[PDB]
């Protein structure tokens, strides 16, 4: 069933990359999804999974062949990454992923975007943003752990595009998504790439992914 | 002149704790202050200094005596810290300090406060905030690397107090301050405690501390 | 060439697990093998790679099915890893992988074995060992970055077996290996499991893997 | 009591630097000394403490004086550390401190010295060593958490001196020490510097530090 939903997403959206479903990955999701898990643990496993996810996402960047010579004096043919990048987090949940990106990409520039749906209208509105000046020339790792209706990420993408970022240079790094959110992102910006660790079955009236994980943001920052 | 400034602050405000001015601390400050410092380096040293700063501030919490028995079956008389705490960052600069606090206090709850200075005047306005629910019952480590006019931190304190936080349970953790910001926080909230790594000379017309460090947030996050 | 090789090994040795040869993996490998890379970079990249290698190895462990209830008050079928394990470093090169293991397995027990080849005779001899008292009851993550002739690892496994560890519970974690090395380990202990990041062409006239990386321990600890 | 002892040592041994006995330091010491403390907790706190100890120790190195210009385009009077250094751990216990050193000094060179007492004879023999080739030209951060009779440390120092290391350039970094150990070190090598976090009252019949901590190496690596 999951397999079916998984395969369907996979054949329908060539631009999505699902992390390999290893037993460890599932053990981690198990801990974080459990409502019984304590904050310290949740944080620990969340950070652990984020590192893997980020490492996976970094493979979507472009690279060049590069040849070097070993200390044994023989050549080795490698493949360097030479592009300019930055991370852009969706406050506040996406900020939880910043440490992971910074752990592997030392001193990478981090932009931040704060968006909030209108109480009545539901239109996500941009409340605040601080981004690198030359973001237009960069590849961007857009971070947001949950992608439910996809309203916030679509708005985040809209502003990036307005700023001049090329759609095909956007890599959306996500932990958990709902098929519905995935479909919206691709209907609106077919050129972006998305990397996620899991696809659930549905979304509820309150807009939570199910079986899901609850509110990632409060669980992670402990404001629940 | 610094010494004199340092001492005057120390004699005038019993509630401020100045980190011991060791040569290593100075070395870190020079790297951080240096315009010429590359971003990866800035982050590395800023992170190093912040941890020391957080370790210092934690000493302001309350503790009880505790006695234990060593594996050698002999008693050791120590202490233990038993308070409920949380960190509250002032977005975005203060956010640079959360990782530091999370490194030593596993899974500590983190609240965030976004304050904006108004365009007409410049009175600070509360733009957004997400705090722990029982924050009123906790000691609060308030994070903001720079304290120039103290307009932002004073605004943050006002909201915390309005929510029920006891003024004397607020510990303001700061890296660099200006005598004037210091005087203001204490004239308004004489009971809070403040821990800083340095006190500079003055503020310019632009309200930057001098000699200072430039824009902390832009430098730490790379959004020049 | 390389593809042939990988294919043979994979085919002849069902117990070897080669990590997915991603572009990022290759990129890290290129920086670590490059004789011109500075000690800091070597260390940073080796650590990063070792972290991915351990995450991969962890999948070799036994796991139980586990169902949990999410905050949405709905069931999620996950898995749980229940075995007692420990890491066993082959001094000194294997020590470099300890931090990686401790990063993902907090407080995991770490055993150490120092094996040295006789200066004249070349026979590998056990010089020093310090292992957990109940190692026989645990799954062993045996750490050693390089596997050239396999002389060292074979001796290490021999001592573990004399202590009662089951051959089938040894997961040999390696960064780089030579075909001869892999062949020997499997001839002598067909039951262990081996996880590695790369397999080189051959050994030097002086028993060095080629193209290789050079002396990993000297490069990692900076004693070259 | 402890104050008496401390005063004597401080008075008689001008080269020992006791770290500031803060409530935090004490609470950390109370957890690591507790026989009831679980391994994960033991490791987390020792690591935290080692970090502060290492920062303290770094202040023993020589530094210049350096002026930089701030972003405010004003100059600042700082300092810089210009010495070639390296860390040398006394296997195994001393190894627990390497992470801390590498945390603050990226890619610092690490030498290793395994000294063991003859099982009949009781004396210290050098079993294995792997040091940087130019150690003779650097400042040595000698790492060993405990100092009871000082037999091991005195042997480690003898070996470094035979390699050409200057006595006055060794900074012995230690967590816990007994007065007799301190006395011995200085009887034999009056010019080294020693930085420590606690001075206990005495050794017991089995030459165990009391009240002490039990066997550090065993509790840290879990080979209890």
């Amino acid at each position: 069933q999951e397999e079916s939903i998984l395969q369907d997403i996979i054949t329908r959206f060539p631009n999505v990359v699902l992390m390999k479903q290893t037993a460890q990955l599932r053990a981690m999701m198990t801990i974080i999804r459990d409502k019984e898990t304590p904050k310290e643990e949740f944080v620990f496993y969340a950070d652990r999974l984020i590192r893997l996810l980020i490492e996976e996402a970094l493979n979507e960047l472009p690279f060049q062949k590069k040849e070097v010579t070993t200390p044994l004096d023989v050549s080795y043919h490698g493949v360097s990454f030479y592009s300019k990048i930055c991370g852009v987090s969706i406050v506040r949940a996406g900020e939880s992923m910043e440490s992971g990106l910074r752990a592997v990409c030392r001193g990478v520039r981090i932009g931040k975007i704060l968006i909030q749906r209108d109480e009545t209208t539901a239109e996500p509105k941009l409340i605040y943003e601080k981004l690198p000046a030359d973001i237009r020339e960069r590849w961007v790792m857009l971070l947001d752990p949950m992608c439910a209706t996809a309203g916030s990420v679509c708005k985040a993408i809209e502003v990036l595009l307005r700023l001049g970022v090329k759609e095909e240079r956007i890599i959306f790094v996500n932990i958990l998504a709902a098929p519905q959110g995935i479909e919206r992102v691709f209907k609106e910006y077919p050129k972006v790439r998305m990397v996620t660790a899991a696809v659930d079955i549905c979304l509820n009236s309150r807009y939570y992914i199910v079986p899901g994980i609850g509110d990632f943001g409060d669980r992670y920052f402990g404001t629940m």
